[PDB]
């Protein structure tokens, strides 16, 4: 009989613990929890504290007395692992009540630790203000500084989408709010012009969005003058817990009530490099594909390991609940030798940006030119249903892919509604092998309530094919700004259309009109298209190529190019 | 010059027509419609009446002008093709103004003449107040006679998509409506239990539903008497336009004052067997995966034509628009010379039934054992997302698949939120070739407000790889009734759920009890178990099953056996 014992009571160790009392009734399994509570929603933290998600009950899915009724698993709440002898096979255990200690042997080990948020080195940045949101207890504590301080205004650092979701929660909650990122958008998984949608609709709802911009100190000041109505002051905008001044990487100063830091989390490597098992290049515990690390007895999964992309096969992090949770059933199946292997991860992503979704898997343009991998990439803007029948919603779609042979290598796409649907759709069909010129041939659900005769997909899957088989030349918006002697930059919207914005020295030609009017074009120069989405833009093209026209078509039209700067 | 002609200005022919022009200049393109109106939404009719879609205009989306303008295509409204001369290459025009007639050459001819609504053998069916909904004029019809006739009941007959949508619709006018179906099930895309949680909901809304039965003759009686207020009458409740009063097949009469007439369609064949061209056993045109009937000159695509099945290869009739777009592209492609081949139907539909979703793709459990092809099914009831985050839906999902090779034959889903995703995920699974077994690895988009952290698709995934390893051993829902002296019925549920429902005679020990009651139950007795979902019942079946027991488990639970009757 196998003695099992299980590091981390949550999204994998949870999910090991429940898999293996399924595969049998005869191991002894021990499941460790350093905090109180064991299958808590951690993606369920920001909901609460907005209220949005009212009931704190709701975020506990499970409990020790229910994992033993069930499942027969002795679950330990405040019990820390210390550390692990992998020689005599024992681990050291704290029970936190006390500070008391003990042994506990194993036949096998699984460690599911997590992540824990990054500290930054930045001065003064630990102080009674200033929190990271990791579990439910970081969550009371912001909830109590919102409640003792009165916070008025806060200010979160990281466009991840934990800072988002909090950016979010504090609006929500009537907190003005700062956002500052260092780099030059919110959420990376998707490149800078399609995170240009998000921008516009976090200004929309009147938050402080500061890219480009870091936190360079920070000045915690004790409040000393406790006003009251018995002095006969106004206390309605008092903070009794005190101030925050924060110097920005400009040297600009920002005044706030709360400080939120959501940078990024790191892999909980400290057992592991004590115990000797190997860690990889990105700080991760090493995992070969059936979960097992440099031991053969220890098995880890979930925020604490390394991936592999399945794109490019090489490592990455990606700390999502997903992978951490079929990695933990996996690994309770290798534990009873079912050998079975992890396929590795595409990075499927997606996050609520008030009305927006903002979604992607796989690789994004800024991960393909660091690797040298070549690509080609399509934008379309279509209609999350068919747009005669109410409520239908722009889908912003990116696709990249290799031009050559059709392989997909990732996808992102933002909008009101149906992003989820799009960003699975991709996420199936890359992970199952299809093409670009496969995806053409797609056959999904339409009806007018839900979808259209061609979908977002099959529409990004011909426009990218006519690229492919050459039906189709491209300029992006990165390109057209830049233009020779012998271009000639061609508006084919409506006159109408041109006062919402368009490009510097266009000639306008709709293209309902082009047909005609083509004599007013040269032959002798290369005509460079756009229209307002690209689609119009491909019309034009097709009918000057087919003349003898040297041409390009800006893809995603005016609006991807409107949102790229 | 090539000379293109087509017959036929909707999904197929305008879809072909538009590619045309994009792949040449040169070519002529000559478009006939017999109506008056282009690139219409179809399938947009039912909610217009409704006023769900309020403008009229948004159902068209072209007209001749437009299409001469843009993709110079010469549009002939009113002009119906009555004869092709093949030898000849020449087809034969009336002009409807005039019944004048006229020839015309072509190169090469696209037949995308649709299907019209079928026409019953019911006497009296023809009369002033009775319609079917096939295009414009139809529509106009309808809305006419629910005015002009002060329409207060109305009866549908026929309960697949078109019947649903009319159904939905007169409701929604307040209007009382009974809709007739002589099979046992709306929507025979999904099997009967599928169809169960759509036939609650209609008769929810207090609609009459009657399944199984027929209608057998149709009777229209002129108002004779029109009451007014002079005469010092009631003026409300009368109906001008006159009366129907209709035998049903188990003699029953119904007295409404508007009949819809919604029992499917029929491909337009005429043309193509006059003509000589070949047509298939189903009574559609026959042709080749490049979309050419049996004269290497003409093409056809869209309701009037046969198409290969995807999962079995064989003939079908799928009347949809994806398809029909999809296939007029492909035609002009192969106008071209380009030889493209399209890739067989899937099936993938879905309609709104109220506040209900229901989908399907592939072959459904009726066409497999008609077809004699070994399966197996799983079903599924799982929260469209993280049920912690308000707004989660049931999502009940049927999969279809070999038990042996994992092959996907199919899925049905049904529910408030999240069917189209479902459903679309299946579709491109199936297409791309993928097992059940390769499903559990689905990586898919997860936050709160989208999806869960494993997926509706992951734990059918899961629940169905389990049945093909050997880890699960199914009963379903129509054999639990069943059952030997050999078996023994244990119900896993709490007390407080045998309330709503239960199996006669069973034993009920709750799964979190089980482990120290076991010793209750008899070790030479085969288990039978069922949950509410059939989730607690997997827990209760390992159980058994690692302590030695024979066991089944209620696949779907008691919810998917309740929806069955
Ligand atoms: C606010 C927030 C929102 C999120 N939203 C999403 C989302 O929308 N979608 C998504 O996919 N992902 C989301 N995630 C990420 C997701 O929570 C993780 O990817 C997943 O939970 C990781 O599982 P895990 O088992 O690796 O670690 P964890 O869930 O962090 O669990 C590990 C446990 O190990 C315990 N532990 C650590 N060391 C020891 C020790 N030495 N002894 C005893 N116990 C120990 C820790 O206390 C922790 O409780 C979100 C995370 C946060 C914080
Ligand atoms: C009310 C309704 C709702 C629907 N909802 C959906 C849905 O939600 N999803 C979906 O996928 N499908 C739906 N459809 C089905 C979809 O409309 C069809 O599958 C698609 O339009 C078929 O395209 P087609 O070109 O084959 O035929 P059609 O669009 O019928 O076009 C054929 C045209 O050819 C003309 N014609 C015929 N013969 C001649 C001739 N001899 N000379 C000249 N003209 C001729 C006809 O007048 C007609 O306008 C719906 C259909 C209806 C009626
Ligand atoms: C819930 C948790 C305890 C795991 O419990 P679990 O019993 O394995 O999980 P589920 O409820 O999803 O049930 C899955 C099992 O039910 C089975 N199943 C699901 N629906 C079924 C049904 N309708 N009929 C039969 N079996 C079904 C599956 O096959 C699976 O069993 P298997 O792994 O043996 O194949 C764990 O995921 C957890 O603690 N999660 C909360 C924490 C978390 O994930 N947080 C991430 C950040 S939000
Ligand atoms: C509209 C209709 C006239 C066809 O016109 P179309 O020009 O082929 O259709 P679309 O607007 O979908 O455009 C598709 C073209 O735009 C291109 N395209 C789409 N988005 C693009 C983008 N943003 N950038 C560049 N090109 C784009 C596609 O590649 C495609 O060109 P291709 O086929 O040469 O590859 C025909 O579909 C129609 O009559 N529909 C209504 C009738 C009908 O389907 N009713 C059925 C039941 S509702
Ligand atoms: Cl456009
Ligand atoms: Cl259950």
């Amino acid at each position: 009989m196998k003695k099992i014992l299980i590091i981390g009571g949550v999204a994998g160790g949870a999910s090991a613990a429940a898999r293996a009392r399924r595969l049998s009734e005869t191991a002894e399994i021990i499941m460790f929890e350093r905090g109180e509570y064991v299958s808590f929603a951690n993606c369920g933290l920001p909901y609460h504290i907005s209220g949005e998600i009212a009931q704190r009950s709701a975020l506990v899915l499970q409990t020790p007395e229910s994992f033993k009724a069930r499942f027969n698993v002795e679950v330990r709440v405040k019990h820390e692992v210390v550390a692990i002898d992998r020689a005599a096979k024992l681990v050291t255990v704290r029970r936190l009540l006390d500070g008391s200690e003990y042994q506990e042997s194993y036949d096998t080990l699984l460690l599911s630790p997590g992540a824990a948020p990054i500290v930054p080195p930045i001065p003064g940045v630990d102080n009674p203000l200033t929190h990271s949101l990791r579990n439910i207890p970081d969550m009371d504590r912001i909830l109590q500084t919102i409640q003792m301080n009165n916070v008025e205004h806060a200010t979160v650092v990281g466009g991840g989408f934990i800072g988002l979701e909090m950016m979010e929660s504090l609006h929500h909650l009537g907190i003005k709010t700062t956002l500052l990122e260092l780099a030059d958008q919110v959420m990376t998984p998707v490149d800078r012009e399609m995170a240009g949608f998000a921008h516009q609709a976090i200004r929309d709802q009147g938050v402080d969005l500061r890219l480009g911009t870091a936190l360079s100190e920070v000045s915690y000041q004790v409040q000393t003058h406790v006003a009251s109505d018995a002095a006969g002051e106004d206390t309605a905008h008092q903070h009794i817990k005190g101030h925050l001044s924060l110097t920005l990487s400009n040297g600009e100063l920002l005044e706030t009530d709360l400080l939120i830091m959501a940078i990024g989390v790191r892999p909980e490597t400290q057992l592991a490099r004590d115990a000797g098992l190997a860690i990889g290049e990105l700080g991760g515990i090493k995992v070969n594909a059936m979960m097992q690390t440099s031991d053969p007895a220890i098995y880890a999964v979930g925020d604490a390991v390394e991936e592999q992309d399945f794109v490019t096969g090489q490592a990455c992090l990606v700390p999502l609940a997903g992978p951490a949770n079929r990695q933990g059933r996996m690994a309770a199946d290798n534990m009873f030798g079912r050998e079975e292997r992890y396929q590795g991860t595409q990075g499927t992503a997606i996050c609520k940006v008030f009305d927006l979704a903002v979604g992607a898997t796989g690789k994004n343009e800024k991960q393909l030119k660091q690797a040298g991998i070549a690509f080609e990439k399509v934008y379309v803007h279509t209609a999350s249903h068919a747009s005669y029948y109410p409520g239908a919603e722009v889908v912003s779609f990116k696709l990249l892919f290799d031009p050559v042979k059709g392989t997909i290598f990732g996808a992102q796409a933002v909008g009101k509604d149906g992003i989820d649907k799009r960003i699975d759709v991709m996420a199936v069909a890359q992970r199952a092998g299809m093409t670009v010129e496969q995806l053409q041939h797609l056959e999904l659900s339409y009806a007018p309530p839900y979808g259209s005769a061609k979908d977002v997909i099959n529409q990004a899957a011909f426009v990218a094919s006519n690229i492919i088989k050459g039906d189709a030349t491209p300029i992006h918006f990165d390109q057209i700004d830049n233009l020779s002697e012998d271009q000639l930059l061609l508006d084919v919207r409506n006159p109408g259309e041109l006062q919402n914005g368009g490009l510097e020295g266009a000639v306008n030609i709709p293209v309902d009109e082009l047909r005609d009017r083509m004599h007013e074009l040269p032959k002798d120069k290369e005509i460079i298209i756009f229209s307002q989405v690209g689609l119009r833009g491909n019309v034009a093209y097709r009918q000057l190529v087919n003349n003898g026209y040297r041409a390009r078509n800006l893809i995603g039209g005016y609006r991807t190019y409107k949102f790229a700067s």
